[PDB]
RNA sequence: AAUUUCUACUAAGUGUAGAUCGCAUCCAGUAAAGCGGCAC
């Protein structure tokens, strides 16, 4: 059997297709007459109401338990924070400290004051009405119909959790709200004698309150009272001053500190405000009224700018050592803008790790570099000071950055002077926005140019309790910044706005009057739930009973005169393990049945259970007490065909249980008069729809839709219950949002251009009319049917371990390399046991079958050409949105290429960890949409089917294999999900695949000395006249940061040529012998003496070195590519294999399927498969038993040993 | 340029080929990675 084959019927999964529901007749007469819709519509639109009525509540809620709230870790917690730290994990005790400030916040919500009915039913019944006449009434509607507000529901109590997160509260009040209230009280105690007493107290005791001080605020375990939106906005006020409720305008406290600029040494810091707590879809004047009012230059937004611009433009006159740059990307992008390379603050810093972590002795291993980086990381933040530490004299640090933010604010002053018709009074707008295109562009200039000052500035908070900090410096930006902080919200409503489809798919859920609308279907409920379905030949129906004719369906003829509609009755046994019981220890049946005392005691005991009070036997009692129920209860009986496993080979209740679950379930079609419910529909005693996608066609000549097949097959013969229809089927109806006369239309009877350019035929004409997105100018009823698939399964294992166990028993197993390339969207390598390329090739092209006729289509060439459009555009929003989306539908398309290969060849995938990377700029693929699609492949593969096999067959639709597990979290796509294994791509393409070979040498010039030391480091330097080549033979121990080379000494030489940047005002291409000839005659030195590592040293100046190593470093350059020419990106290696013959990549361009890689991008999808062989070997090496405790995480070291021994 | 819906189409003439429970994240490979259904 294929491995493949032992993975049907393993874990039930759930889904749900969509249909539309075209109604038929006089129905939507009916409908209307009837008014049955607006009932349903109003509700939508009330919706939004009600939820801020029940924002309302929540606020009122949120400010009971706030008023009341004393915290007692707060007071140990204010003198800690102030302890100004000394570290050594003595704050550690603290950070402790802090989670238990949320937690008690937390449980002060839960622990009292009826938050209970909050999330469930009552809210909206009772609750609301008695809390706050036009809303009563709003809120009333809604009853029965709680349904609406569950996914609101979740996302409000996230509110309440002591989740460290930006949606929690308590987060808000400790972790944002108290540090603030902390740091001015250091801020207080600093700056207290600057008031003047009558200034103080008078003014703001009185206008502010009249009732406590201004000290109070400032104390500590006042801090309680700030914890509220009230004293939030009285605290604010005594820093920002009043309103006065006349002209009066009384000062706050930053004002009076601002007022002593008159000492003009200032820079006295001022106080910060504390956070309080708890866009544009509609139009274009909303979206434009909005850009006006929120970036015109005498907005808020633009004040902070201006703000910004002078509080940087003074950068020098603060503390460099109390400013700090938040770590991560920022810290790359500053490190560029400052010094001239990325890495370079990084590097600095790994320069000084070492010199305290490493050993003299020591030789850097995987693990020092992945510890020293795990540090790193965990660094919060880096001063100006720390950075300026790093920073080469002859460069100011705080000086090149006033120049570069000063730099942006100006850009965005000179793209203000190009907007600035749009924040004239006087503007209208001449054509819609969507239509507009000058506009939108100068909206998104703007936009953009302040959105990256924004995120940029952005950058300096460390990010942390630091100890110390220029608070004159983070009073002002912290005013300011709050501000800019605004321009993110605006930013993504109106992009958001212009890139939305010209069509809309809002809609709202129809019950027709009735909260238990098509609860269920199988079940005969049918004059409560009303709704039911129909078949009539290849056609099915839903008919919907109006609740005065509930009955009318029952009461129908088989009437064989002519014809019949098939009429649905469906059977199903709900949760065996609950309803058995439940049923048969009722009083009535208790009457039917005198149980037996030792059935009932066997089960209050649950001596049937798992759990070490089990009896065997009592459990076969059980089963067969409920087994001889079953044959006389009718209900059951006469609805399901129970054929029951003899109770002796049952282990368990539950074997016996998931038969009763297995044969619980039956559907087959009653028989009723066509002409009879026709008739109903006229009366509108019923309301009928067909169930409808475009395979019902009569003109649907192709294969299927995936979900069509289910859908058909749940009525099947043959199919045995595998696909299952299940209750909570909904109803929608998607009002129109085109009108047809004004949709783009190809007119019948005149040629349309084919726009594949691999379509053979350039044009179709057609006798009838082709309209663009037509469906969206109709209103459209949808119809979402809940299915089980594998409910019941027979196959229970761990997927993972179950794939360990034949791999390693596995003669020849293969694998698929998938790979993200450079010229290639994504290329394949399949591979055998033992590491011969069975098949390699890129999927630029996607080819499909219809008839025997293949066509196909250049993925590759589609970005390109819009990418060209994205330029052509200038990046506008909507092409950005086209080139995603694009790339969303060709992983669809390659989900079913790798079904088929792993089919094909019974392969275990082997796939990127993407928690472990670099970003590459050349591959087109991008981590974002590479996840998607690995999310995308585990779901198929969870169940996956051929579409063309017969359904039965295995691996067709009604035994689809399932070779993954559920999904998880991305975070989860590591190790092994069943057939898929993720793998790090370190060092999987510039690798050669004949030696495993790999660069290891760092060749970039240093110094002249160094240089000396490189060429002295080798082995030997000859000239071999035979086989006219340089041969450079090296120990990877001579030189540092070896440790991963498992064969040490390798030959190089200088055969082949190789292209170089060769930058001029950037692509040349060099051969190898002939620049050492070259650059050997230009400094008089004869190479046909051997070892010529002592006369190469002699040499006295820059120029042979710089250019010596310059050679070497292209010669150990494996990966050449031009970049013009898809033609070549080859791969060719300066170390010759046991046979003696060097890689080319070239000399394996021609071949179909060859067995080594073909270019670059083949080496990497083959390499990252024999990772896997790799992991497969350690499986061959491991007891049965001890599989599941295996490592499949290849070690840079493991790999090259596994890539440098096993190509023999 | 037709769709349950999406993407690419026109595929032989009202359609073709994949894919397709729902929402949120869609740009930072140093922040986040989850919330639903379903199932237990
Ligand atoms: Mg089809
Ligand atoms: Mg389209």
């Amino acid at each position: 059997m294929s491995k493949l084959e032992k993975f049907t019927n393993c874990y039930s999964l759930s889904k749900t297709l969509r249909f539309k529901a075209i109604p038929v007749g006089k129905t939507q007469e009916n409908i209307d007459n009837k008014r049955l819709l607006v009932e349903d519509e109003k509700r939508a639109e009330d919706y939004k109401g009600v939820k801020k009525l029940l924002d309302r509540y929540y606020l009122s809620f949120i400010n009971d338990v706030l008023h009341s709230i004393k915290l007692k870790n707060l007071n140990n917690y204010i003198s800690l924070f102030r302890k100004k730290t000394r570290t050594e994990k003595e704050n550690k005790e603290l950070e402790n400290l802090e989670i238990n400030l949320r937690k008690e916040i937390a449980k002060a919500f839960k622990g009292n004051e009826g938050y209970k009915s909050l999330f469930k039913k009552d809210i909206i019944e009772t609750i609301l009405p008695e809390f706050l006449k036009d809303e009563i009434a709003l809120v009333n509607s809604f009853n029965g119909f709680t349904t609406a507000f569950t996914g609101f529901f979740d996302n409000r109590e996230n509110m309440f959790s002591e989740e460290a997160k930006s949606t929690s509260i308590a987060f808000r009040c400790i972790n944002e709200n108290l540090t603030r209230y902390i740091s001015n009280m250091d801020i207080f105690e600093k700056v207290d004698a600057i008031f003047d007493k009558h200034e103080v107290q008078e003014i703001k005791e009185k206008i502010l309150n009249s009732d406590y001080d201004v000290e109070d605020f400032f104390e500590g375990e006042f801090f309680n009272f700030v914890l509220t939106q009230e004293g939030i906005d009285v605290y604010n006020a005594i820093i920002g001053g009043f309103v006065t409720e006349s002209g009066e305008k009384i000062k706050g406290l930053n004002e009076y500190i601002n007022l002593y600029n008159q000492k003009t040494k200032q820079k006295l810091p001022k106080f910060k405000p504390l956070y309080k707590q708890v866009e544009g879809y509609t139009s274009d004047e909303e979206v434009l009224e909005v850009f006006r009012n929120t970036l015109n230059k005498n907005s808020e937004i633009f004040s902070s700018i201006k703000k910004l611009e002078k509080l940087f433009k003074n950068f020098d006159e603060y503390s460099s050592a109390g400013i700090f740059v938040k770590n991560g990307p920022a810290i790359s992008t500053i490190s560029k803008d400052i010094f001239g390379e990325w890495n370079v603050i990084r590097d600095k810093w790994n320069a000084e790790y070492d010199d305290i972590h490493l050993k003299k002795k020591a030789v850097v291993t995987e693990k020092y570099e992945d510890d020293r980086r795990k540090s790193f990381k965990k660094i919060g933040s880096f001063s100006l000071e720390q950075l300026q530490e790093y920073a080469d004299a002859d460069l100011s640090v705080v000086e090149k950055l006033k120049e570069i933010i000063i730099q942006k604010v100006d850009e965005i002053y000179k793209v203000y002077g190009s907007s600035e018709k749009l924040f004239d009074a006087d503007f209208v707008l001449e054509k819609s926005l969507k239509k507009n295109d000058a506009v939108v562009a100068i909206m998104k200039d703007l936009l953009d140019s302040v959105k990256s000052f924004e995120n940029y500035i952005k950058a300096f908070f460390g990010e942390g309790k630091e100890t110390n900090r220029d608070e004159s410096f983070y009073g002002d930006f912290v005013l300011a910044y709050d501000i800019l902080l605004k321009v993110d919200h605006i930013y993504d409503a109106i992009r958001n706005y212009v890139t939305q489809k010209p069509y809309s798919k809002d809609k709202f859920k129809l019950y027709f009057q009735n909260p238990q609308f098509m609860g269920g279907w199988d079940k005969d409920k049918e004059t409560d739930y009303r709704a039911t379905i129909l078949r009539y030949g290849s056609k099915y129906y839903l008919a919907i009973m109006d609740k005065k004719y509930a009955k009318c369906l029952q009461k129908i003829d088989k009437d064989d005169v002519n014809g019949n509609y098939e009429k649905i009755n469906y059977k199903l046994l709900p949760g065996p393990n609950k309803m058995l019981p439940k049923v048969f220890f009722s009083k009535k049946w208790m009457a039917y049945y005198n149980p037996s005392e030792d059935i009932q005691k066997i089960y209050k005991n649950g001596t049937f259970k798992k759990g070490d009070m089990f009896n065997l036997n009592d459990c076969h009692k059980l089963i067969d007490f409920f087994k001889d129920s079953i044959s006389r209860y009718p209900k059951w009986s006469n609805a399901y065909d129970f054929n029951f496993s003899e109770t002796e080979k049952y282990k368990d209740i539950a074997g016996f249980y998931r038969e009763v679950e297995e044969q619980g379930y039956k559907v087959s079609f009653e028989s009723a008069s066509k002409k009879e419910v026709d008739k109903l529909v006229e009366e509108g005693k019923l309301y009928m729809f067909q169930i409808y996608n475009k395979d019902f066609s009569d003109k649907s000549h192709g294969t299927p839709n995936l979900h069509t097949m289910y859908f058909k097959l749940l009525f099947d013969e043959n199919n045995h219950g595998q696909i299952r229809l299940s209750g909570g089927a909904e109803l929608f109806m998607r009002r129109a949002s085109l009108k047809k006369e004004e949709l783009v239309v190809h007119p019948a009877n005149s040629p349309i251009a084919n726009k594949n350019p691999d379509n053979p035929k350039k044009t179709t004409t057609l006798s009838y009319d082709v309209y663009k997105d037509k469906r969206f100018s109709e209103d459209q009823y949808e119809l979402h049917i809940p299915i089980a698939i594998n409910k019941c399964p027979k196959n229970i294992f761990k997927i993972n371990t179950e794939v360990r166990v034949l791999l390693k028993h596995d003669d020849n197993p293969y694998v698929i390399g998938i790979d993200r390339g450079e010229r290639n969207l994504l290329y394949i390598v399949v591979v055998d046991g033992k590491g011969n390329i069975v098949e390699q090739y890129s999927l630029n092209e996607i080819i499909n079958n219809f008839n025997g006729i293949r066509i196909k289509t250049d993925y590759h060439s589609l970005l390109d050409k819009k990418e060209k459009e994205r330029f052509e555009a200038r990046q506008n929003w909507t092409s950005i949105e086209n080139i995603k989306e694009l790339k969303a539908g060709y992983i669809s398309q390659v989900v079913h290429k790798i079904c088929e290969l792993v089919e094909k060849y019974d392969a275990v995938i082997a796939l990127e960890d993407l928690n472990s990377g670099f970003k590459n700029s050349r591959v087109k693929v991008e981590k974002q949409v590479y996840q998607k699609f690995e999310k995308m492949l585990i779901d198929k593969l969870n169940y996956m089917v051929d579409k063309k096999s017969n359904p039965c067959a295995t691996g067709g639709a009604l035994k689809g294999y399932q070779i993954t597990n559920k999904f998880e979290s991305f975070k989860s796509m590591s190790t092994q999900n069943g057939f898929i294994f993720y793998i790090p791509a370190w060092l999987t393409s510039k690798i050669d695949p004949s030696t495993g070979f790999v660069n290891l040498l760092k060749t970039k010039y240093t110094s002249i000395a160094d240089s000396k030391k490189f060429i002295s480091s080798f082995d030997r330097i000859m000239y071999v006249p035979e086989e006219d080549l340089f041969e450079f033979a090296l120990d990877y121990k001579n030189f540092s940061r070896t440790d991963a080379d498992y064969i040490k000494k390798w030959k190089l030489y200088s055969y082949g040529n190789r292209i170089r940047i060769f930058r001029n005002p950037d692509w040349e291409e060099v051969c190898l012998t002939s620049a050492y000839k070259e650059l050997f005659n230009k400094y008089g030195i004869n190479y046909q003496q051997g070892d010529i590592r002592a006369l190469l040293c002699e040499q006295s100046d820059k120029a042979f070195y710089s250019s010596f190593m310059a050679l070497m470093s292209l010669m150990l350059q494996m990966r050449n590519s031009i970049t013009g020419r898809t033609d070549v990106d080859f791969l060719i290696s300066p170390v010759k294999n046991s046979d003696g013959i060097f890689y080319d990549s070239r000399n394996y361009e021609a071949q179909e399927n060859a067995i080594l890689p073909k270019n670059a991008d083949a080496n990497g999808a083959y390499n990252i498969a024999r990772k896997v062989l790799w992991a497969i070997g350690q499986f061959k090496k491991a007891e049965d038993e001890k599989l599941d405790k295996v490592k499949i995480a290849i070690s840079n070291k493991e790999w090259l040993e596994y890539a440098q021994t096993s190509v023999k």
